[PDB]
């Protein structure tokens, strides 16, 4: 954006890097610090933010943390677990704040992350969508209220390549509701309905899963009664959703250097 | 309505009879002929159409076909298979046209019906919803066109007491599409998606089934591609949908006395 | 239901009375106390709850408060402002708790109500839908969070007889959001979009209004960004929604005799 | 794809060119002929289809029609009216078949196009979405059937930059329906509903317009009655929809060299 908190975007020609750039650009109060990328990169040294279209930006993609360690405040990393660990150890060093959206660490990789937080302020999360995280919070408000009277159904659609049903956001949704009811998902979940199934059992949570086309991700929780239903739906149209989520966090980091946070923290979902 | 085709509504204090009354009333060109009902009825002799609210109508519920055989042209029957057969034999007799929406005949009961048609004009159908029947026709237009490129998914929701999944309209939908593609439903249907399921197989038809609350019936067929999807949804809010369907047919009957028709005939779905 | 709090339902053959009966019946912990109705009633003395179908219930519709003042604890009133005032003065008298859903009082009628509360515990509200009231609460959580980044749109559909656009629940929704943002609805509302309108102004709230058929009421608030949108939709299928809302309140009343409450109170929306 | 009809994609690094490439690639029976682009291009001579990701394709972007006039059969043009005319005159010359999706010609530019068709087979259309074109056809089937009984409402949502309300697809929808009813859109359209509006007038068509976020385009026509509604919705997720539409047409062209067609022709909407 150009503003009071400057940022460097790790995996610059990543599907993630491309979109974080636009967001960095876009969002008030952040400014594009640096735009690193792999050494073997073609996009190296040259650029700016022109995968985020956005023509000439004046910050040029790179390959050394040292080259630019001076050109940003918060390190946004959507990379591969390998890089993050390098990034990690560097940021701890120069006390650089990070925002890790990289996934797939083993226990050792997480621990490293928990550890750095000791010295470094870190937002580390598996879903940076702001809509998704709010929704999960809302679902749990709703359940406290209607949960016991209502039939609660969860319906998700994704593209034709998604490989496990239900999706994890969907389970996540099942679980917030379930937990709001002191109950247990595994106890009341029903993922299939085929043939004669008999009338719906009270208190169970049903899942319905649609797979088609190019659908990025659509999740609705229905709280149904006699005479009404309440529905809370999230639709993702692009990966941009994660992007603004991380950048927003990048901005939230400014001013902290305690340890370890997530989107509840950034979002304050917990006082909502 | 008061108009050029007069009607008698068999099971007068039926959930069906109540709503057909309002429709008879409502719909231009039909007029409420008679309003029969069971002998043991409380509503007998007394009434009018005042289950259809509608205050005073001047036609009084009854119990004899002879009592009123002169007071209507088309016999609308949503009753029990037993009554319909009595009704049947009477209407054949006086050449009364019928509209049977009664369900649950065995082979012998159907045959009787096929037989009467010889002398009597009959609309006999298992779903009198006009929306549903149009939809089925549209689905099949759509499939000719997009069917081969697209992922085709069927999603139905019903109340918490519905006992087999998918619903029959849903299978019906599966089958029109399937048949439009020269294909066979049983060959490409998928009714469940649980756990690891792998990427979606091309050409299969997936079903997703929601059961909650008081939902009368909601059915959507999704034809999804990369970059778009086309959806054709029907929602039933009340049993009125069947009602106007039969009354409409009652009117369509006027002027025929050939045999045996259904909603494709009434609706001309076949030249659509 | 038969249980620990007994109830009398004012306008017994009202569209409201019929449905409250079923709810009283239905809902755990309440029991049908009495079923009053107008003197000139046909349904008088005779009945039970058999407008709520529900065959024989053992409580017989009436016309005197004295006749039954002993047969119930909480007075549920969905009547006409005239009756409520009579009802009012009686309940104050015998310290009967009320639940007023009657609408259309002038200032004097409200004041009477405020006044009785002094001695009598009263739930008095203009919308007893539980879904609607929760939703309004959720909308305001959502706005605190996404309100500033997002385009917020409100879309309502009602039947073809609804006479002012937007509906009042919709304005209500506009206003909770607006107020969550410290903002003012009248300042940022846009109710029409026709012709050339130019790009959407930031921070405005747009309303889109659908009128067709028999739609009881459907209200969705969309919080849209780049890459996602979050939607919170309420659908009413019947007047039953209000019914369970009042009965639920009837139960909430048990144990109070302070003054004056509403659905936030009953629902505790305020600690949600 | 690699197959029996070879194609060249005019504006190669266009938002359109990028997506047509993937489609050309994707779709069975077409093969990427050539990938032209402007002279001043950076992408020149070099490439393949690697804006369509898709790594190495073996066909290299260019700048001369002569350079490659031998390397393709059908000319797909999503360019600027200026280029199309050059393209035009060349294709007429070598009897190259075209598919023009370029927009913004004046009368003279169209005429040129009408004229070339004399010698050249051309698909020329303002909306290449297959879903949209089918939908329009379906809407008109539906209206013949339900049009007179039903309340018909049109609801479209687009992103926050769309500048005229309703969208043109929406009017287009209004007009197919209107015309199916022998009626006239301008006579029965209602684009706004604000304040007291009174009950809905029969036979009118209402439009409701949502503007928010990044919504590519969502259009639903609702045919509502008492007791049901039928909805036909199209959702665009990307510009890919147009892309497959043109490529599909490119394939449909194979074997013609008569004049002038559109998507009804390609799609055979007219015998549907
Ligand atoms: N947390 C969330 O909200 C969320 C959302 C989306 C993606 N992700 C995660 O984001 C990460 C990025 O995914 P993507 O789809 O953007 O991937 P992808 O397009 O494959 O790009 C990888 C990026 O990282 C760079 N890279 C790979 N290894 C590197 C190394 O050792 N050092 C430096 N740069 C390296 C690449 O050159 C490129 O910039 C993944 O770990 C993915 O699972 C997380
Ligand atoms: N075809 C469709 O579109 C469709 C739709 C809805 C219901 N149905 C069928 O409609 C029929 C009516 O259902 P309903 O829910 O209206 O039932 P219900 O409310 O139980 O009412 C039965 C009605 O038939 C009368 N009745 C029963 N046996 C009779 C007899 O022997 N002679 C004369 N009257 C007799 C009753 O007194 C009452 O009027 C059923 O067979 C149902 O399966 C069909
Ligand atoms: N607060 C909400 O959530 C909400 C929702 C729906 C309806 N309402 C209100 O509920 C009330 C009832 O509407 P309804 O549609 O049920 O009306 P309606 O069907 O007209 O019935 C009126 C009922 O009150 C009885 N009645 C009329 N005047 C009376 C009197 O002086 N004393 C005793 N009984 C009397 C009638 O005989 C019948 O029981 C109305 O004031 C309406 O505006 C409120
Ligand atoms: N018919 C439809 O279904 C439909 C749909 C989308 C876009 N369009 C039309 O597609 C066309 C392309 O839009 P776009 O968004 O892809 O535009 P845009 O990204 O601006 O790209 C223009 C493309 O044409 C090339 N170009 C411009 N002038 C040229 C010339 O004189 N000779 C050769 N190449 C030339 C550019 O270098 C680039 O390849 C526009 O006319 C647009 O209105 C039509």
């Amino acid at each position: 954006h150009d503003a009071n908190i400057r940022v460097a975007i790790a995996g610059a020609g990543g599907r993630m890097g491309r979109q974080l750039i636009q967001a960095a650009l876009a969002l008030e109060g952040v400014q594009l610090g640096a735009a690193l990328e792999r050494e073997g990169s073609s996009l190296l040294g040259s650029d700016a933010g022109e995968l985020a279209g956005a023509g000439k930006t004046g910050v040029t993609v790179q390959s050394s943390l040292d080259a630019v360690k001076d050109d940003f405040d918060v390190f946004i990393d959507f990379t591969r677990p390998e890089g993050t660990l390098n990034h990690l150890a560097f940021c701890r060093q120069h006390g650089k704040g990070m925002v890790i959206g990289t996934t797939g660490f083993d226990e050792a990789g997480k621990q490293a992350i928990r550890d750095a937080a000791a010295d470094i302020a870190i937002v580390f999360a598996a879903n940076f969508s702001v809509g998704v995280n709010v929704m999960l919070k809302l679902l749990e408000k709703a359940a406290k209220v209607m949960g016991d009277y209502t039939d609660i159904e969860i319906i998700e659609a994704h593209h034709r390549h998604k490989v496990d049903a239900p999706s994890g956001t969907a389970l996540a949704m099942g679980e917030a509701i379930a937990h709001a009811l002191d109950k247990d998902l595994k106890d009341c979940a029903v993922y299939s309905r085929e043939g004669h199934t008999g009338e719906r059992v009270p208190g169970t949570i049903g899942f319905a899963t649609v797979r088609a086309g190019d659908i990025v991700g659509e999740h609705t929780a229905m709280f149904a009664d006699i005479g009404e239903r309440l529905e809370i739906t999230h639709k993702a149209s692009s990966r941009m959703t994660f992007a603004n989520g991380a950048v927003r966090s990048a901005l939230w980091l400014s001013g902290k250097e305690s340890g370890l946070f997530d989107m509840r923290d950034v979002l304050d979902l917990n006082n909502l």
